């Protein structure tokens, strides 16, 4: 068992002085001087703070993806959460369009068996028919998901037409299960690539140019008013424009139930980037949605703030340089991803907490408990409270660390904050009530977490329920 | 020739005493005391105001449409326009799909033949191939046509989705043509529908739950952002909801070159008039888009008010008890459409300028200036100014009229507005110099009316050019 002793309890609410005692993977005391078991090991926590382990609900561990494999695997990659203060992923499931759904769900399972740190999964719905909403009900019944992915671009690929988003919203609704969307309109993006490539634009600067902020915002605004006919939540994963924060803020001044995640990246990095003389570099910030002009950083900063944002994630998709020439003359064939699963808390509490943008209680709301509460694990997780998960990470506001592709833990040979310090660090991560994470030493072992189930039905649910009671049509008599 | 003495002329900008003489179809001369040519019929207009007539940009005169022909032909409309004051209609060839666009043209042109006031056309793009491209090119060069009409409601039939607007709208650029919209998600719709008459919903109840608000702003936003990706104009016929009102605005907030055009009914009218308890009333009403919560109509002078709505249409489509009755147990197959070609300018007066929401000049730039500029037809319409087409109204602001169905001049039996009475109509109506209204007296006569040709390029493609120049990619070189 392990007793964390001298640090301030900070949750998505409140901090207090406390210590906290673990055993058995799950939080069993909370409280000022608290008893200690026999052979207990015990965390001097003074000076810092205890908070909930972070959620990144967004991930693409050993991604088969634009013709390869993505170089980071669920255990390198966990374990680089670990030392980045990520207790637990949410991953995705993407059939090949025509695959069975409970076919790739068992292949990604025995894939993620050698991560270090709990996992779950997203189901993604790449293709439609009758046997994948039938398979959508095993997914959700059986084998413990809730949330279900539509990706609107990739024409010709995996996209999702509004037929089907229709199509697999109702299943959703009928299953209590979240539907998540990539939001980018894939004619629009088709279309741009292939303009741009008949002009000559093959480095990855045309990049940002084919999917320019106005695809995020009609695809925002498409999914989200599908979603308010249908009746159901909708999750819009890494949002980067003021175009989609504004149609999100927009529904939920309606009442509509839309949440918005947001990547440290596109807070805090403009499309710039794409424009770097060396192209290996500029490739390497290469992932859908691009990085973006100043003005929509700040705007998402301001949806943060004004809590019309709800989770962080980061999208992590690893490729090497190897991986990222693919399309050394063609921009459209570099493989779209990016590292960040270890970096994640400490860029936002760099840029959020230490600059007074955010309170602490903001942080941890932002990188565990929204996460838990959308997706139906609060408070199992994203909480200090007895009974909790013991998935927690004790920060140090003084420490330092720069971050580096070569002094990452991520499997990776690149970084896209490469050089940039950040003041207030993970000291220490607790996984499953053991100690992975200490003062630079990691101590991941593959296999060590366990798939975590995901119940239906959120209580977003019983207001919708509700509302559709109250909204039935009547008949006229005449 | 005709000499109109006495009056305020009011244009869109300003008021001012003055006489007006036409010839020859034009007007020739303005002024303090003009001289009287022999020979020359006078017309004391003293204490009216006379402004040029109303053109109206969104008319369906004898339209085959939902298994029948609307009762309203192309010399009963532009008459019943003459006694309401519009001079001029632009109406919209509807080819079926993979049918010649220059075909469906030529019927429609023989159709048009008999109008009593000068018309023109839009050309709808029911299905896209080289060959409609190519007719596009031939519409524009050969036949005075510089719009585009795309239909995104009507799935299976003519609707056109995003690969048709993209590549549409990508011809509408090449030829300096003004794409414009009918902004409904068609595949909501047509998933609402079913889903209702499963229900057993089949009254005209149902009709305004079948396409409810946001099917509207989801199509605005899609139409609008696929324009600004593509760099060309836009606009959105009959707009009837704040959620499509919003998208404009945000739009043009942006500097975007985005117009809209409303009906009276929307002005005016709220949902309440669907569930009316005789069925052949409440069918009266249905037409696409459905008439709206009263929050909408408030939205809508707003956007009047605030230049982010820019014309006003009637989107005549007259269809008799019989012809409604065809949808009697399936409120899917009422013909939708309804009259207000002879009504619009004192609808809009009344409730406008008579309550101080417009002034007299926005009521003139809102019926026919700002449709004179948006497609190309500025100064030859829309103006009092020497060359211009002497197509003008004289309005009484003191007269009285209340309208009906029983004594209205349009071939149908219903009026949306019956019971309805006004102050402040046209006393006398002038196309092409010659009185066809006199204070009751309707004298149009079958053929009067020219074809009106359109020329391409409209002025806002002169910013569009240089913005494109000024904003085009640039490579990196590496
Ligand atoms: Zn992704
Ligand atoms: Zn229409």
């Amino acid at each position: 068992s392990l007793l964390i002793r001298g640090a301030t309890v900070v949750t998505h609410e409140e901090s207090y002085r406390a210590d906290v005692l673990c055993a058995n993977g799950l939080i069993q005391a909370i409280g000022e001087n608290l008893e200690t078991p026999s052979g207990c090991d015990v965390l001097d926590g003074g000076g810092q703070y205890l908070m909930p382990g972070g959620i990144d609900p967004h991930t693409h561990m050993q991604l088969p993806f634009m013709g390869t494999v993505a170089s980071e695997d669920f255990f390198s990659g966990t374990a680089a959460g670990l030392a980045g203060g990520t207790t637990s992923i949410i991953d995705f499931v993407i059939p090949n369009p025509r695959q069975s759904l409970l076919e790739a769900f068992h292949t990604w399972r025995g894939w993620a068996q050698k991560s270090a740190a709990d996992y779950g999964f997203h189901v993604a719905i790449t293709w439609w028919s009758d046997e994948v909403a039938r398979e959508m009900g095993e997914l959700v019944a059986q084998h413990g998901v809730n949330s279900f992915k539509h990706f609107m671009a990739y024409k010709n690929a995996i996209m999702a037409a509004d037929d089907t988003l229709v199509a697999s919203f109702e299943r959703c609704l009928e299953l209590g299960a979240v539907p998540t969307v990539h939001a980018e309109n894939g004619e629009l993006v088709f279309h741009l690539q292939q303009k741009l490539l008949a002009q000559g634009l093959t480095g990855p600067e045309a990049h940002p140019l084919s999917r320019p902020p106005q695809v995020e915002g009609e695809a925002a605004s498409r999914a989200i008013r599908i979603a308010e006919t249908l009746g159901t939540p909708l999750y819009l994963v890494h949002i980067s424009s003021r175009e989609a924060l504004d149609e999100i803020a927009y529904a939920r001044a309606k009442g509509q139930p839309v949440y918005g995640e947001v990547l440290a990246g596109h807070l805090l990095l403009d499309d710039s980037v794409y424009r770097h003389p060396d192209w290996a570099t500029a490739a390497g910030y290469v992932m859908s949605p691009p990085f973006r002009p100043v003005e929509h950083q700040e705007a998402l900063w301001r949806g943060l703030q004004s809590g019309n944002l709800h989770t962080t994630a980061t999208d992590h998709c690893c490729f090497c340089a190897e991986q990222k020439a693919m399309g050394r003359d063609d921009f459209s064939k570099i493989p779209n991803g990016t590292a960040g699963i270890e970096d994640r808390m400490a860029l936002l509490w760099d840029a959020g907490v230490n600059s007074g943008r955010l309170s602490m209680h903001e942080f941890v709301a932002l990188t565990s408990t929204n996460t838990a509460k959308i997706f139906n694990l609060f408070p199992r997780k994203g909480a200090i409270r007895v009974g909790a998960d013991a998935d927690l990470v004790l920060w140090d506001p003084q420490g330092s660390r720069t971050l580096s592709a070569a002094t990452h833990h991520q499997r990776v040979d690149f970084n896209i904050f490469e050089g940039r310090t950040v003041r207030g660090i993970p000291s220490h991560t607790i996984s499953q009530g053991k100690l992975l994470w200490a003062a630079g030493d990691l101590r991941a072992e593959p296999g060590a977490g366990r798939y975590v189930e995901r119940p239906a039905y959120p209580s977003v649910y019983e207001v919708l329920g509700r509302r559709a009671e109250r909204q039935r049509p009547v008949a006229v008599e005449r």
